[PDB]
């Protein structure tokens, strides 16, 4: 089954997911002075006040905090959506030092990790439908860098021990992902593809200019996680990212001037 080695990697997807070589992959790399600002594209509306989290999960090959998508209780519109989409879980990509680990880069440049908080329409009902569309989804990119710790990821991090390796969760609710954003809301946005198998091309993705800052600490905890099993030889969960795949017939498109 796919993952992040040398036997099973992003080289290797396209034999069981031809979509790999597709149109609108992502994540791409993003080239600041050609990226257009478009004086249409609206200010991000970001409402998490009344998001619910539930769980988080070491799928084997990241962590999923999950939330509550059963009402719209938190939600992403505006900037280039049209419409209502609904938070159903974040995770990140990082690296085995600081140096990568983003998906998408700015001018060739790597960040240490990347934050994804995935959305779906709500015209489609359930995320399941979402993802037959190509307007099915949203995710909110922000970038990682290391240096002073990000208080609102330590109850993240604290929980990692728990979940140490593939197949575990454990409760977590109550977690506010309002404590992960940035100070600006300034972005780029383009039309592409969820990064991991199956590869479907359905995601307005939305990246903010902004990183956060966290701690070596913090990013440190995120690598010592594991993609095995539990009573399976150790491998650590470091560089769990897709490289940049090619532009093709596509702009990229900034929020700002
Ligand atoms: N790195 S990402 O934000 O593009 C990403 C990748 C895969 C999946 N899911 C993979 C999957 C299984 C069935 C359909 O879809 C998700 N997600 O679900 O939020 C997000
Ligand atoms: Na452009
Ligand atoms: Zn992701």
């Amino acid at each position: 089954h796919w993952g992040y080695g040398k036997h099973n990697g992003p080289e290797h997807w396209h034999k069981d997911f031809p979509i790999a070589k597709g149109e609108r992959q992502s994540p791409v790399d993003i080239d600041t002075h050609t990226a257009k600002y478009d004086p249409s594209l609206k200010p991000l509306s970001v409402s998490y006040d009344q998001a619910t989290s539930l769980r988080i999960l070491n799928n084997g090959h990241a962590f999923n905090v999950e939330f509550d998508d059963s009402q719209d209780k938190a939600v992403l519109k505006g900037g280039p959506l049209d419409g209502t989409y609904r938070l159903i879980q974040f995770h990140f990509h990082w690296g085995s030092l600081d140096g990568q680990g983003s998906e998408h880069t700015v001018d060739k440049k790597k960040y240490a990790a990347e934050l994804h908080l995935v959305h779906w329409n709500t015209k489609y009902g359930d995320f399941g439908k979402a993802v037959q569309q190509p307007d099915g989804l949203a995710v909110l990119g922000i970038f990682l860098k290391v240096g002073s710790a990000k208080p609102g990821l330590q109850k993240v991090v604290d929980v990692l021990d728990s979940i140490k390796t593939k197949g575990k969760s454990a409760d977590f609710t109550n977690f506010d992902p309002r404590g992960l954003l940035p100070e600006s809301l300034d972005y780029w946005t383009y039309p592409g593809s969820l990064t991991t198998p199956p590869l479907l091309e359905c995601v307005t993705w939305i990246v903010l200019k902004e990183p956060i800052s966290v701690s070596s600490e913090q990013v440190l905890k995120f690598r010592k996680l594991n993609f095995n099993g539990e009573g399976e030889p150790e491998e650590l969960m470091v560089d769990n990212w897709r490289p940049a795949q090619p532009l093709k017939n596509r702009q990229i498109k900034a929020s700002f001037k």
